[PDB]
């Protein structure tokens, strides 16, 4: 017990300038936890998808969850390996 | 008419689902965008993202089907 | 004895340059941690990326391989 | 006129090398199609793939830019020969 857990997160973003600076700052932040990361744009939508693999622990998922969903025009959804 | 979808799979390490996993895969290929795997060796576990372009019918059919394997559990996400 | 690779592969849409490509991945499945697959439709084409972690004998194999496969093109990429 | 292109990227644990990289990532972003990042801790190092669809002026810009980055390592392939 007490290890770092396994997390998937989806993030669609919208793909105006503001909304992508704010998660790329983010992100690199917390880049420590991160091992993978993919991203593919939907420009048909002006939207953007981000996948990301974490292994991290409660205070680092929770840190980083609240945060992604306190910007706008960014859906996440995070869910443990388990 | 069709949408975007993000599906993200996560399938135990066991031969079996892995075959069921990559035939349904296979079958619904036209749909996909892209595809992302991801094996956690440390859990005997793989990860898979997936994008497709497709419309009701499809995605429910291929998430139902998949949601069947032994061993997978699949989600998905409009992109709305 | 082991270090890690990069595989680039790009693959001309045919039924069986896509199958054997699979067959061969899929022998070499233990040494492989990460895939991605990006299909080119307007192209008629499918990318493959793949970072392997193996021996030097092991990546000259499936390299020598998927070279051989017509309509398969693959470059190969030391991390160091 | 536009073409599809491969870049594979190797890039050492620089606060300098990730910085400069993701810079001239952020200028291109109109034509990236995809971009994956992976790091390998074990080595210090991170992996990035990218797929563009771009024209002969902005590629060469930017695997030339990505070129001359101390600790980047990049591979340029066309889809098409």
């Amino acid at each position: 017990h007490m290890e770092k857990r396994f997390y998937i997160l989806t993030i669609v973003v919208e793909d105006r300038e503001k909304a992508y600076r704010q998660v790329n700052e983010l992100l690199h932040n917390f880049s420590e936890d991160i091992l993978l990361r993919v991203g593919y744009p939907v420009r048909e939508e002006n939207m953007a998808i981000i996948f990301l693999v974490l292994k991290t622990d409660n205070d680092t998922i929770g840190a980083l969850s609240g945060k992604l969903g306190q910007i706008s025009g960014v859906r996440v959804k995070t869910v443990p390996l388990k």
